[PDB]
C-alpha cells in the first residue's frame, strides 16, 4: 500500500532539439504491463523501457515519444508468508556496468522482504526518478540514456512452480508526431 | 484506492421543459465468491439484476456513489489468498486473468500474515467511466467490475471472501406502468 | 363533483434534520365491477395492493391528486343501472347502501336515457380527509371509498361499467432493505 | 367534433445532443394516416410512429426527423348507432409492459363509447402530449422513448364485416438532414 | 479501543407533536446491557431498543422517552485469538424484512473478525446513526421505526461452552413526563 | 347535476331575542337524509325539518339550533327512463293550508318529469330560500314558521315493487347551548 | 373549527353481587364513543369517578378501591392502591350522606383526545376492586358511575 | 443537572391482627429505595401518611395512632401522641366515607434528602400503635399505606 524514494542524482539527459513550441499535438495514454516474476528459481534480469515488447507495441506507432511519470511497483503473492524471499531494486541508465548481482554496490539499490510471519507485507513502489536519466524513448535519434530496471534475487530454497511476487510497472507516455507503419 | 486518468462518458442531454424529482436510493449486493475455485468474475452494473430491480420502474437512472468492497473471513486467518481487482469500462477486452495488466491494476492479499484481517474499500471514480446507467437510449461507458483469485491450493466448502458492492442512484422519468 | 366540509387530519411533523427528496409516481386501478350482481365495495386506499406495490419500498407515503373514476360500457346503451359514490373516512359506519344518507352522497344513472353514455369525473377534496397514508404510524383519516348499485334486474356476464381510480403521490424516506 | 386531454406526466426523454445552431434547414410536412378498425371482431393492436408503415414512407428519405404536433382522432361510423361498443386509448413510450387489454390499468387510458340511440357520436381528438416522451423519430442513434398508441377492444356481438369506427391518426413532423437512399 | 462509523441514508422518523417548549422537566441517565454471545453456537439474533428487557425497566417508570446517543459495542474474548469468527452488524429500522442471514444485503453491514495470531483484537464501536431512524422510543403513540440491531454470524467449527465475544451496547435516554406504574 | 331556485317572497320569521352576542360557541354540522320515494304507488307527503325523525336525533342533545343552507335533492332511478312520472315540491311554513294535491295552486312549485326516453334525467337542487321562513329549529320557545317541504304526486299506472326515485334532502345546521339528555 | 363542550355520565360499573373488579377504559367505553362518533376530533376536560351506596349495603356493607391510570401501565387491578392516586372507602354505618364520595381523574397525568387521527395509548382508564364474600345479593351494593364534560370538533360525515 | 418528580405509594403496615406497633423509616423503606438507587441524590417533597378502614372494622373496630417525627427523637411508639403533631381517631360506625382520613407530613418539621453523599439522620419516621385485642382476625382491620412525590438526580451508575 506505499512508496519509497530511491535516492537518485542531477544527471539528466540532454535531449533532441525543437520545431516552433511542439510543431505537433500529442496524446498521453497510461500502461502498466508485467516486469518478473520471483521464486520459481534464481531471477536476475534487466528491463529497458526501450524494448519493453509491451511498451513499444504503443510506442511502435509514432516517431516521437516521451514518458511522464513512470512506477514501479512490488506485488507480494499469497504465498510467501512461508516462503520469503529478497529482490534488489534500482533504477538505472541502460547504460552502465551495473548488473542484477551486484544491485547493491550501485546508488539507490534497496533490499527488501515480502513474507514471514513477522512483516505485513503489501504493495511496495519505487519511481523512477527521471532527473536521473534521458525521458525521450523513441526519437528520431535513439539515446543511450534509457532508463533501464535492475533488481535480481537469489535463487529460492523452495522453489514453488507458481509465482512469489510481481513487478508489475505502470506509468504515462506521451506518443506524438505520427508515423505510418503497416496498416 | 485505484488509480485513474480523466476518462468521462459524454451522454445526451435534456430538453428544457422540466423533468421529475428523483429519490436517490441505496443498494448493496453480493458479486461473488472466493475460496471454491478459480473465480474469475467479470460484473457490470447495467446488467445486474439486483440493480435493475431498482431500475425497472423509471426511465432516467443514473449512479452517485459507487464503492467496491472486500472482506475475508475467519478463514483466511488459517489459509490465505491472493486477489486482483479493478474498476473498468464495460469496453475493454480486459480479461479478469490479466486484471493487472492494465493501468490502474490493484493487487493485495489477505490471511495469515499480520493485518490481513481487515476490510479493503476500494471504489471508481465515476470520472473514469459513465456516470448515466438507463437512459433514452444505451451507452456502453457502463462501470463493469472485475478480479480474480488463483485455484485455491486447499479448497474450501465456504468462501473465505465477499466483495458486496454498495451504491445510490438518481432515479428520475418515472415509467409509465400497469398497476 | 361531490360536496364536503373543512375536515383535515391532523399528521405527525418532522424534525429539522433533512428528508430525502421524492418522485410523485402517478398510478390508476380497477377497484370494483357493476352489471354482474349487487355491488357494496368498500375500498380504502391505505389497503389496496395496486398502490402497496408502490409504498412497500419506501417509508414515508402522502398522497397527492386523486380522482375516482366513473365510466360506463356498450352496455347500458341497452340496459342501464344506477350507482350511489362517495368519498369518505374509513372511520365512518358508513354502509355502502346509505351512499346517500350521509352528506356528499352523490347519484346518477348511466344507460339508454340520453347522454348517460359519458365518462364520470368525482375526485375527493382531500382536504376532507388525511393527506398521509403511509407514515411512521398509522392513521385513520385514509381515504376510503365506497360505492353501491341495485341488483341488476336483467344480469349480464361481462360489466357494464369500471370505476378505476387514479392518482399521484410523494414518496420519501426510502426504506432500507435487502437487495 | 371535440378534443379530451389524455392526462401524462412530465418525463421528456433525453435527446442526441446538436451542432451549430441547426446546421440544416429542414421542412414541415404533415400526414394522416389510417390506425386501425373496428367492429369486424376483436381488435387491439399498438401501432408505433416509429415502425409506422406509412410514416416511414416519409421519413425513409432523411437521416433526423421529430415530430411536432400528433393528433388521436376516433371517427365513428355510420353503423354503431345500432350496435355500440368501446376503445381503449392510451399514449405511451412504445417502452413498456402496457399491452391493449390492460389499457386501463395504465394512467391516461380513458374508456368511451359511440353509436347507441342514446349519445350524439361525433369524431373524438386525444392529443398525444409529447412532454411525456421522446420526439425524435428517425435519429442517428435510435432510441426507446418512441411515442406507440395503445387502444383496444373487446370483439363485438354482432360483428359486421365492415368497419364501425376508423382511428385516423394525423400530426406533423420536421424531417432534416438528407439521407441518400436509392433513386 | 476503537470508533468505525456505518454509512447511513437521511430518513429521520416522524414524531409526535409537542406542547408549549418542553412541558416537563426530565433526566439523562446512561445505560449498557449485554446484547448476544458468541462461539457457542450458530448466533443470529435482532434485539429492538423497543423491547429490550433490560431498557424498559428504566423506560417503564415514564410516558415519555428518547434516546441522544447509542453506541454498538464488539468486546471480544480471551480466547478467539485461536477459534476466530465473524460478525454482521447493521442498524436498522424493526421496520423491514432484514434478517441476521442477509446482514450483508443491506446497506450498512460490514463484515468483521477478531482473533486469529494475525489481527490484534481490540473493541469495536459502532455507532447508531439515528439520523437513520425514529429516535423517541416509548411515546403515547407507538412507532415502527424503532432501532433494532442486527449482526449475525455461522455456526462455530469448535463450538466452546463459554462467549467468544460480546455485543455490549451502551447510550443515553431520556425519560420523562412521569408514568404512574405499581410502587 | 343541476339548481333551480323556487321563487319565494320575503317575510322572515321573528326570532327568539339574544344573550351578549353568542353567549356560547357552537358548531356546524351537515346532514342529509331520505325525505320520500315514488312509483310505488301514490306518494304524497309533507315534511317538517322539525320532527324529521333523523334530524333529531341530531338537534336532541341541544336546546339551541338553526339552519344554515338546506337544499332540496331530487335523484332519479335507474328505471323511469321507462315509467316517467312527476313531482310537485314546494317549500312552505308548515304552518300553512297547503296541501300535496294543490302544490301547484300555492305560489313556488314547480312540476318536472324525470325519465322517458326524451329528457336526459339528471339530480335537481331546489334550494330552500330561508328569507321565507323562520331558520330557527329548535328553541327554547317553538315557533310555527318551520320550513316543511311539500311535493306531491299522482298514483303510477305500472308500479314498481322498487323506487322510481328520491327525494334525498341535506343542508347544515348550528347546534348549540347544549342540553342535558340521558346519557 | 370550534368545538362544543358535552356532558356526559353513565353507569359505570357495579362493585356489588359478585367479586367485582375489572378495568374500564374510556375510549371504548360504548356510551362515550356513542357520543363522539359524529365528530372526527374530541378533547376530554374535566372527568370524575363517583361512588354511591344502594340502599343496602348497611348490612352486608363492602369496600371498593379506586384509581386512574393511563392505557398502558401494568396496573393490576388488584394491585390498586400501591398506585400513586388510589384510595378506598367502606360504605354504610359510615359518612353515606355528606356529598357522595367522589373521586376525581388528574389531567396532567395522562392524555386527553380521546379520539384523534391516530390511536394515543395515553386515554384514561379506571380501575376497581372488592370481593363480594358474605352474602352475594342479586341487587347491586354500589354504583361507581362516571361524569364529565368533553371538547370534540371537525365535523364528521355519519349515519345521517 | 435538572431531576424529576416521582410519585409513589406503598402498604406502610397493617394496624390491623394483633398488637401493631411500630416505626418506619424512609431511608430504608424497601419500597422507596427500590425507586432512588438509579440516581446518586434525592430530596423528598410531598409526602402523605394515609389511613384506610377494612371491609370488617365495624365489627371489632380498633383505634390508630400516627405522627410524623424525624430520625432520632426519643418517639416511643407508645409515648406517641404525647408529641406535638399526633393524632387519633376510631373505625367503623364513625365517619368512614367522607374521604378517608389523611394525615400530612409537615417538611419544616425534618429534613428531605432522603438520600444524598452523606446520610442524614432528619429523615422522616412514621409512627402507629393499636393494641388489637378482643377478637383478633387473620384479616386485616386497616391500611396506613404511604404516598408522595419525590425529586431526584445527579444520574448514578447501576444494575443495567
Amino acid at each position: 500500500v506505499v512508496k519509497v524514494k530511491q535516492a537518485s542524482i542531477p544527471a539528466p539527459g540532454s535531449i533532441l532539439s525543437q520545431p516552433n513550441t511542439e510543431q505537433s499535438p500529442a496524446i498521453v495514454l497510461p500502461f502498466q504491463f508485467e516486469a518478473t516474476t520471483f521464486g520459481t528459481a534464481e531471477t536476475a534480469a534487466q528491463v529497458s523501457l526501450q524494448t519493453a515488447d509491451p511498451i513499444t507495441k504503443l510506442t511502435a506507432p509514432y516517431r516521437h515519444a516521451q514518458i511522464v511519470e513512470c512506477k514501479a511497483i512490488l506485488t507480494p503473492t499469497d504465498l510467501a508468508v512461508s516462503n520469503p524471499l529478497t529482490v534488489y531494486l534500482a533504477w538505472v541508465p541502460a547504460n552502465s556496468p551495473a548488473t542484477p548481482t551486484q544491485i547493491l554496490r550501485v546508488y539507490g539499490g534497496q533490499s527488501f522482504v515480502l513474507g514471514g510471519a513477522i512483516s505485513a507485507a503489501k504493495t511496495i513502489e519505487v519511481p523512477l526518478n527521471l532527473d536521473s536519466v534521458n525521458r525521450m524513448l523513441k526519437d528520431s535519434v535513439t539515446y543511450t540514456d534509457t532508463p533501464k530496471l535492475l533488481a535480481y534475487s537469489r535463487a529460492p530454497t523452495n522453489p514453488s512452480k507458481i509465482p512469489t511476487a510481481s513487478i508489475q510497472i505502470s506509468g504515462r507516455i506521451r506518443l506524438s508526431k505520427p508515423m505510418l507503419i503497416a496498416n
